[PDB]
């Protein structure tokens, strides 16, 4: 049971996601489907929405970074986007259905070891998936295995041609959050931004991919108090793989090695050449983004460059 107060905070990217527990994030997600009217426009049985979210919650794992709270941030930031950019004037409700759900489903059953560990260690997932985005294929699988158990099927009133359309949107969105395709997606998105056209099904599909990627690496857009502890979760998880990679003799990535990474190098380059330049492109479509999201990103940036200029000196 949420308050009037909480329900005005739910719609804003300043929302402190650390203050709630699974019970309340679940009610927070459920509020979103009513509030955006998908509940009404696809005839979602409200007890289906509640069980399904409980199966979506159950199938995340206890990992420092990619846990259920991370699922919440992505969907809550995608939530915030829709109000901020008035995405209902631009996007169909089925698209809204695709953005919100995929966000919730995009890291299902994430193991805590990323893509290049599954391939190097030659794991079930990377052999199941042929070295093609092993993790993101699995997420989208577990998403629809849940959806294929009738009790959790928030989709069970939707005509089959309509399922097709959602399932394919969702697949594209989830499969695009793999950071091994960052540059290729960004480049085709600016290949359509040169003259963007909202009636074009291919311009819109690239906007949804840019949208979900944004919400997925959006931890720094949040105010400093919310954003900062999420760095330690990330490093705790990255040291966990680089710790394990060395015990087995697999290679290690320098940004993941604890002999190399400090909190500041961890975020400087990432903010400067992924977050800002992406959110810079979206700002061309929705100019309000520069105020609300680019400005936090800038401030975190100056700060984290400065923290680095502190530690360099300590090392002297
Ligand atoms: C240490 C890290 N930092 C970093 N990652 C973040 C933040 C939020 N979500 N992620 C995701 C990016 C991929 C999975 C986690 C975040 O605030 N910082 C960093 O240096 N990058 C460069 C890359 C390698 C891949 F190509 C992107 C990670
Ligand atoms: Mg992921
Ligand atoms: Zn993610």
């Amino acid at each position: 049971l949420l308050s009037p107060e909480t329900i005005e905070a739910l719609r804003k990217p300043t929302f402190d996601v650390w203050l709630w527990e699974p019970n309340e994030m679940l009610s927070c997600l459920e509020h979103m489907y009513h509030d955006l009217g998908l509940v009404r426009d696809f005839s979602i049985n409200p007890v289906t929405l509640r069980r399904w979210l409980f199966c979506v919650h159950d199938n995340y794992r206890n990992n420092p970074f990619h846990n259920f709270r991370h699922c919440f941030c992505v969907a809550q930031m995608m939530y915030s986007m829709v109000w901020l950019c008035s995405l209902q004037e631009k996007f169909s409700q089925t698209d809204i259905l695709i953005l919100m759900t995929a966000a919730i489903c995009h890291d299902l059953d994430h193991p805590g070891y990323n893509n290049t560990y599954q391939i190097n260690a030659r794991t079930e997932l990377a052999v199941r998936y042929n070295d093609i985005s092993p993790l993101e294929n699995h997420h989208c699988a577990v998403a629809f295995q849940i959806l294929a158990e009738p009790e959790c099927n928030i989709f069970s009133n939707i005509p089959p041609d309509g399922f097709k359309q959602i399932r394919q949107g969702m697949i594209t969105l989830i499969l695009a959050t793999d950071m091994a395709r960052h540059a290729e997606i960004m480049d085709s998105f600016k290949e359509k931004m040169e003259n963007f056209d909202y009636s074009n099904e291919e311009h819109m599909t690239l906007l949804k991919m840019i949208l979900i990627k944004c919400c997925d690496i959006s931890n720094e857009v949040r105010p400093m108090e919310v954003a900062e502890p999420w760095v330690d979760c990330l490093l705790e998880e990255y040291f966990m793989q680089s710790d394990r990679e060395k015990s087995e003799g697999l290679p290690v990535a320098p940004f993941m090695d604890r002999d190399k990474v400090t909190k500041a190098t961890a975020q400087i380059g990432f903010i400067k050449f992924v977050l800002i330049p992406m959110f810079e492109t979206v700002t061309k479509l929705f100019p309000m983004v520069e105020e609300i999201m680019l400005q936090p990103l800038w401030e975190s940036r100056d700060r984290y460059e400065e923290l680095k200029r502190i530690d360099d000196a300590m090392k002297e």
